[PDB]
């Protein structure tokens, strides 16, 4: 299909959880939410492969990966990883990391298309499931 778009977030759930359980304590995520959880996604996608820029007011992160490749990454922390990105079905692909050092959480991502219109985000972390909705620009 064609994930290729500007997105802009509509709905957001649980993503403070996920911070706590990835280490950031209250003080620091209570910020992070509110000033850091209107993300802008841009994507362009050439079949297999794909450009994906996600972006605050002054972060932005760039992630390149041909699906079926392992590529080097960040967790939502800021650690670094290896992921591989696998597809779960026509309009889903599944991302799986690894830490580069440490022992941590277990981190991974989604994302899928519904038909009727969405771009749907998963960050996950242990047993807790962060999910962000967007639409497009
Ligand atoms: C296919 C879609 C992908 C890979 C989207 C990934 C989105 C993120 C990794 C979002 C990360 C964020 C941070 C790293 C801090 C600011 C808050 C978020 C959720 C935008």
């Amino acid at each position: 299909p064609n994930f290729s778009g500007n997105w802009k977030i509509i709905r957001s759930e649980n993503f403070e959880e996920l911070l706590k359980v990835l280490g950031v304590n209250v003080m620091l995520r209570k910020i992070w939410v509110a000033a850091a959880s209107k993300p802008a996604v841009e994507i362009k996608q050439e079949g297999d492969t794909f450009y994906i820029k996600v972006s605050t007011t002054v972060w932005t992160t760039e992630i390149n990966f041909k699906v079926g490749e392992e590529f080097e990454e960040q967790t939502v922390d800021g650690r670094p990883c290896k992921s591989l990105v696998k597809w779960e079905s026509e309009n889903k692909m599944v991302c799986e990391q690894k830490l580069l050092k440490g022992e941590g959480p277990k981190t991974s991502w989604t994302k899928e298309l519904t038909n009727d219109g969405e771009l749907i985000l998963t960050m996950t972390a242990d047993d807790v499931v962060c999910t962000q909705v967007f639409v497009r620009e």
